[PDB]
């Protein structure tokens, strides 16, 4: 299935580990243009990967939670590439914020998850406008779910379902799409730990195993292309059944 | 039905007007003692009908993005009726903060809706876990449906929803119960052709929900005829959320 | 709270036993005139309840699956009373037809769940629409988790959500509400011999109640019930078209927690 | 996107027209092999197209409603290509039986949508399992949405996406993946020789894309085939249970917008 993704141009946050990585090499697979845009320089491997696959796909230095370093970035994108086709949202971390750590920490979570999600749509829109690109946040189950010490990064993770509704909306008459995909259990480099795998994989309906990382890509560039032109303000679970499958199954 | 509310404190946060007012005037008629945290004085009218109904309710002064009043009201709170039996977010406005607005437009946004949520869970929750009480989160079908030109607002809406699941799991042992009431439509103070416009998109009988509509199911869920509800968002909309876009 | 539903006439489905019983008692309780519809004669303790509430409630026996004695008994209760001001369609049973039993196996579980509450709503909303009465649909969570082993009644369970939505929208101008009550485990006389079916009976129900995050415990037939009854009412008069999950956070929370 | 559908052998009900027609169109592109289970003979312009993609594409009349027609021709399918990797269920009519219609209508709506998405599971499952194929369900927005005087239509559409997660629950061992499409306003001839009855089609037309949030215009059979497609291949591996909405932003998105 042809994406019609050649030389898109494509920045992929966090787009250099985990989830984002992988999001990055299917993008180059297609031979897209990802463009990475993370706190540190992606290793070597994973250079090597890409570029055999895209020579001309690139990483940017970036601290999102700079606001001004999201705006250069962008721009310096723009003038490497001349057009932006995609924007990715996928950095985040679980902090752990639960409900007894207070304002200070509560915001500092939202800083960490959701606010550079705005950031980047802010500045990436009127570039996607150009080109009626779109967009893919990347969430979690948990914005759905909960899980019980993480108010800070559920409450971000909710709000960028929430986004990818009203992003939807707002930028329909231009004829950009904005998507999200909602991972459960990813194992990544990063993710007694023979028994307490063994106890999360265990929950996973379909075959008790996690996700991988290419499956969360898979979906997510399809939401990138024209393949799916008629789908906007959807979030797509790629899950193994985690949030809609009895919890009693075994 | 009896609610078995009697004598129940409940903040409601924005509860002297609009929703707000509204769900504290119904705790009072079910003899609850609202106790009301808002920015301005309710009006005396407001106040002579809540005070008639249950003369123990009681308004604070509180600017929510303020942490330290947050802290401060809810410690009075405690000081004047020893006991707290469930919190009532409600407080927020949607500001139109879009696209174009930019970071500290749309951190404004948060502070003005999603922030204080949080700080109001955070310092009620000791006392609730006391009394096994519990929580409702008032939050916007705009959470789920978009509008166009508010990312602040709705960012903040949706993450209330997502708290009310976090927060339903964090405290199922303690017996508290988080749920969340999603309104559509609601005549409301600021609110009042444009009108008719918005009413007839309204599937049931096009025209707005009531603040009482939205008050009766915000108190339901705060009772204990709602005693293994916990996590839910219970959208009363008159099928605007959920009802063909295309009806008449 | 009042739920303004005095001398309302509601039918309930399977209203003797378990959650539909609880329900009729709620009724009876509020001051509504409950009538329940049901294949066997209700215990004579819940008829004395009944009556000591509610004098007017009355019985009719009933098989669903005979539309021929809805009709009638429809028409009976229109006659005794002159109005039905709500209905609650609540009889069915997890009959355990897989993806393996076949066509035939298949359609008869639709007959015992899914196609009397749309011969109940056929036969009631004539009515309920010159009272601006409403109707609740018993659903499952089964509906939007699955089982495993339960095809007919889960694509019942899921018909009934979406007629759910469907006769809210068909019925909007009238001032019909229509909404659906989603229990996950509830525990009933009936549940409870079941369990009884198996090897160690109390090891089996704590299995089952462990999963529940609320608790770890059961959901009772009140709750579902004050739910129930509560949607019959006024007190929910913008609310239609909606899946009211009454669970203990069953379906919608962390799969992973304890 | 290599979508890893190679010679891959998959079932299409109502395949040779609209959003069937479609997906067996996309799967031969692939280089999987359709293979066409409808009533009626399919266009000659469309056997030539669908060939010259995949020559292997078969054709097998079938009317869907008659049990034993379904199991011989999933029996065919096996003796002549020797596996099965995927179904899809995607025949069905909106039949217009509302809730004044009664219990002979309603059932036959049934028979016309949902019991042979059962029967052709029932009978495409045991052979599913051996090479861990998938099964995608197409419904309609409508099973969420409601649309005013269609119960039959609904209930149906409503169940197939039940069913969706029970089958997916059922199969989790097997790695057999079940899924759901559903899409809101899809243009086809066949929806186009309905407008076609009104007085001025063209402003009926009109009326109807108006409302679609993503483009004000209906979606395409492709839009559809393309999702369902890649639901079908190991690209969406993970993938289990869920329903994917190709709609233009119909069911989720402010119905207050222009
Ligand atoms: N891994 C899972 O199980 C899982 C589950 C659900 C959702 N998700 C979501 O998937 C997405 C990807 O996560 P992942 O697990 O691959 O994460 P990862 O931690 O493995 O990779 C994230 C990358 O983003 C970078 N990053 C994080 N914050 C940054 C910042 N402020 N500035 C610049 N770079 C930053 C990190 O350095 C890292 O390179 C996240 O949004 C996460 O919430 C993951
Ligand atoms: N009116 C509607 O149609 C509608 C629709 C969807 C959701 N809602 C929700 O209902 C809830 C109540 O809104 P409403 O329509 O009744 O507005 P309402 O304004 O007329 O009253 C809200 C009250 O909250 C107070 N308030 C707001 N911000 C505050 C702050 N930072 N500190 C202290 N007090 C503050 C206001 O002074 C006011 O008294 C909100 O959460 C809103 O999102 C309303
Ligand atoms: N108990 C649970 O855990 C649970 C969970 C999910 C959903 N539900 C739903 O709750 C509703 C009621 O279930 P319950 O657990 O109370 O069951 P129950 O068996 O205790 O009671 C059901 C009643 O309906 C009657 N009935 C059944 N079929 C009938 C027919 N064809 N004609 C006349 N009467 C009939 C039965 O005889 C019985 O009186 C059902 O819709 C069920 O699907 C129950
Ligand atoms: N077209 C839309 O706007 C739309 C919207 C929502 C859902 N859908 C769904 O998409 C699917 C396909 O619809 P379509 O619009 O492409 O339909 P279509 O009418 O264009 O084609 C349906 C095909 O299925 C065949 N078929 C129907 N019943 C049959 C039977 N009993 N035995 C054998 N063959 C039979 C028909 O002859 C026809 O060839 C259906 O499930 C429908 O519910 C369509
Ligand atoms: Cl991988
Ligand atoms: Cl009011
Ligand atoms: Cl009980
Ligand atoms: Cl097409």
């Amino acid at each position: 299935m042809d994406l019609n993704l050649q030389d898109k141009v494509v920045i992929v946050t966090g787009g250099a580990s985990g989830i984002g990585g992988a999001i990055s090499m299917r993008l180059a697979e297609e031979r897209a243009i990802p463009v990475v845009f993370a706190r540190h320089a992606p290793d070597g491997a994973f250079l090597d990967a890409l570029a055999q696959r895209q020579p001309r796909a690139t990483y940017l230095p970036v601290e999102l939670q700079d606001d001004a370093q999201c705006r250069d970035a962008v721009a310096q994108t723009i003038a490497t590439f001349g057009r932006l086709d995609g924007l990715v949202n996928n950095a985040g971390v679980n902090d752990g914020i639960g409900l007894d750590a207070g304002r200070d920490a509560f915001v500092a979570s939202l800083e960490r998850n959701l606010i550079h999600y705005y950031a980047m749509a802010h500045y990436c829109v009127p570039h996607l406008k150009a080109t009626r690109g779109a967009i893919v946040n990347i969430s979690s189950k948990t914005a759905v779910t909960g899980q019980g010490n993480t108010s800070g990064y559920c409450a971000s993770k909710g709000a960028q379902l929430a986004l990818t509704r009203e992003w939807a909306v707002a930028l329909r008459e231009h004829g950009v799409r904005v998507n999200a995909v909602i991972p459960a259990e990813v194992m990544t480099p990063l993710y007694d730990p023979e028994a307490k795998l063994a106890e999360i994989a265990a929950k996973v309906p379909l075959g008790r195993r996690f996700t991988t990382p290419d499956e969360i890509a898979d979906t997510a560039v399809f939401l990138l292309s024209p393949r799916a032109s008629h789908t906007t303000g959807e979030w797509l679970f790629v899950d193994g059944g985690y949030t809609h499958l009895d919890r009693a199954l075994v």
